[PDB]
């Protein structure tokens, strides 16, 4: 067992009654004092050691190219002059086991923290060597994270690309079937996780080919997609098409092989005229989508379902069968239970707040659940013929460290340079073979900034996850992100004379997505979350008039700009809690070979371990308020996690999900059970 290993096993051996919190400060320092300086590579010098990695076909040789050796040389200076020190075993374990680079036999280290993050800024930069030292403050001050995709490949050869989140429309056909998988082993490999919507596709027995997907419907191409993938899948379908039972039980723990999906997450989108039918106890109704299509010319999933339900039963050319609309609900909720599956979007909730409904209404969402996008289908076709090409979702993440920018009071700073990296990354993204996914990165120009280490800044600061004073806090805090990122959103559309594919049509042009902002204040109501803010300028609803009429002249960059992702190996790297969510676990066992690791949270004491509240003990009612609050100030979506228990029945857990509903919640993510 080695020593770094036993050292963090005696932080579980209590001393004078509590945990001994700073045995992992000593097992950090035996991790590289025992281990990772002796397997790191010297160099004479910094020339050599970018000679030699260029030549040897680790990093590229073009980003660097474009500075002179003195100005890389500041720039790597400026890495290393904050003396940066993981905190934990973790923390360091998680860098140099998932990101840093190693020699191709992979025995050797070749960079430390400060070089990734050194190369990481000298390719969003692009030149600026000035910009390039705010890069490398703003990440080695540990105030933004970019996504594992980026932070991991950004200056490497040897790649994938940047971008984390793909979702695919399926048109309903044999030759898009066959593309989309295509398309999605493509992606999967360059790094992304891949979602695709299957509402469009034809229901069971409408399929009349001699084929082995044919007769088991959407469920066929799950089990296509599925086993392709032994970047991660998702698929989406819509509550109203007929296979919503047979999508389901692909997650039954007592499913057979042959229908059981184990690979791939799946997704349920949920109109309100579904939760109207359930509301009022009376028998609905599911459609086999073709019998639509070839009635209206138009597909269900895009027909407005609260207009056309009605109409769809009325009419003898639809195809349909009965079901009990409370029964599927409460199946629903139970599925999550077992499973954790499926995803839930409240497309309404969606909808009503989406700024480019114009473009398209959001039909599904991603691997996650927090990108939520308008998209358009396409038509691939045979050699002869030609495709026509719609609209995918591509969209690049980064996330804020909330703690960090609180302290060195750099809201404005921080989100302005992190959607500039963004952008950047979005502009030097080339995705070949996958035209809709193309279209969507050089029209569209969507970004995905999110923040991570709620729970953990607030517990620190002696503030309780459920208390109104942690609302308050979130409240006025993502109104400046999402000031400022739209802000910079329409500065760079005034340097660049550039606007998102029809921008003139969207809320944002309109003025109306700014009538709450011109209306209503968004700072702190309590004095405590008040002083957080001091010394940082909290927009007022002057300033929100003003933006709204700088955006009026001069339009948006991107079509979207902020969703809140899990954050799952990255929250390590900074000492962050996961995402906004609260924490599951006060300290983490995990196993490490023969031996257990421990992970005490970030910041965790004697002294603050009440702040520190397992997700499972609180109110999951004040849990969604939390996010619904969150949510007002973010355009996309949040991945929302429910922390459940064992004792809680259906009816709980429906309760749960319609006052989610309720408060308007976007979507949620995996159920956990304790
Ligand atoms: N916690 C932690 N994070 C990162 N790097 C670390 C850590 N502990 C030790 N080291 C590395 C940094 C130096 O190369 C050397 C001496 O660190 P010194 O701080 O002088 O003991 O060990």
């Amino acid at each position: 067992v080695p020593k770094w290993i036993q050292l963090n096993n005696e932080i579980m051996i209590q001393k004078d009654g509590k945990f001994q919190f700073d045995k992992d400060k000593e097992a950090v320092h035996s991790y590289f004092v025992d281990y990772i300086n002796q397997n790191t590579v010297f160099f004479h010098n910094l020339k050599e050691k970018l000679d030699y990695l260029v030549e040897n076909q680790y990093y590229e040789e073009e980003f660097l190219s474009l500075y002179s050796f003195e100005d890389i040389k500041e720039v790597f200076k400026t890495a290393y002059a904050k003396k940066f020190r993981f905190p934990s075993f973790m923390s360091a374990f998680k860098f140099y086991n998932d990101y840093a680079l190693k020699t191709n036999d992979k025995k050797k280290i070749l960079e430390r923290y400060e070089d990734r993050i050194s190369i990481v800024a000298l390719f969003f930069a692009n030149g600026d060597t000035e910009k390039a030292k705010e890069y490398v403050n703003l990440m080695i001050n540990q105030e933004y994270q970019p996504s594992t995709p980026t932070f991991l490949n950004a200056g490497r050869k040897r790649r994938g690309e940047l971008v984390s989140c793909f979702l695919l429309e399926v048109n309903d056909s044999l030759n898009d079937i066959s593309r989309a998988i295509d398309i999605s082993m493509q992606l999967s490999k360059l790094g992304g996780g891949v979602s695709l919507n299957l509402s469009k596709l034809r229901a069971k027995g409408e399929a009349i080919k001699d084929v082995e997907n044919a007769t088991k419907g959407v469920v066929g191409v799950m089990k296509l997609l599925d086993n392709a993938f032994r970047g991660s899948g998702a698929a989406y379908l819509n509550i109203f098409h007929r296979d919503i039972n047979d999508f389901l039980d692909t997650k039954k723990i007592s499913a057979d092989e042959d229908v059981r999906v184990k690979t791939l997450s799946i997704g349920v989108v949920i109109p309100d005229k579904f939760v109207e039918l359930a509301r009022e106890d009376k028998a609905a109704y599911v459609f086999y989508p073709h019998t639509i299509y070839k009635e209206y010319g138009q597909h269900m999933d895009e027909m407005d379902m609260n207009e056309m339900y009605d109409k769809f039963v009325d009419n003898p050319r639809v195809k349909k069968e009965k079901i009990n609309p409370r029964k599927l609900l409460e199946k629903l909720a139970m599925l999550r239970s077992e499973s954790g599956y499926p995803y839930i979007m409240f497309q309404d909730n969606v909808n009503k707040v989406h700024a480019n409904n114009h473009i398209s209404k959001v039909k599904f969402s991603n691997l996650c659940s927090e990108v939520l996008q308008a998209s358009q289908v396409s038509s691939y076709t045979d050699y002869d013929e030609e495709d026509e090409i719609g609209l995918d979702i591509s969209c690049n993440l980064g996330s804020l460290n909330i703690l960090n920018v609180m302290e060195h009071k750099s809201i404005e700073k921080t989100v302005k340079l992190a959607t500039d990296s963004l952008t950047h990354v979005s502009e030097t993204t080339d995705i070949r073979n996958a035209p809709a996914v193309r279209r969507a990165n050089k029209a569209m120009k969507s970004i995905g900034l999110g923040a991570m280490n709620l729970h953990g800044y607030l517990a620190q600061n002696g503030i309780a996850y459920e208390s109104p004073e942690a609302r308050d806090f979130a409240n006025t805090f993502f109104m400046m992100v999402n000031f400022y990122s739209i802000q910079r959103s329409a500065e760079i559309a005034k340097e660049k004379g550039e606007t998102f594919d029809q921008y003139e049509g969207s809320t944002y042009a309109t003025g109306e997505y700014f009538d709450k902002y011109v209306s209503t204040d968004f700072s702190p109501k309590y004095e405590k979350i008040a002083n957080l803010f001091e010394g940082m300028h909290i927009p007022t609803t002057e300033d929100w008039k003003k933006l709204k009429a700088f955006v009026a002249e001069h339009g948006m960059y991107h079509s979207y700009r902020l969703c809140i992702a899990p954050t799952g190996s990255i929250s390590y790297v900074q000492s962050s809690t996961a995402s906004v969510m609260p924490i599951m676990e006060r300290i983490e066992e995990r196993t490490y070979g023969n031996s257990k690791t421990y992970y005490p949270m970030p910041g965790l004491a004697s002294n603050n371990w009440f702040f520190y509240k397992e997700a499972y003990d609180m109110d999951m009612f004040k849990v969604v308020d939390m996010i619904a609050t969150i949510q007002q100030h973010i355009d996309q979506g949040i991945s929302f996690t429910l922390f459940l228990k064992d004792t809680m029945t259906t009816r709980d857990l429906n309760r749960i999900d319609l006052y989610a509903h309720h408060r308007g919640i976007k979507t949620i993510y995996y159920a956990r059970t304790k």
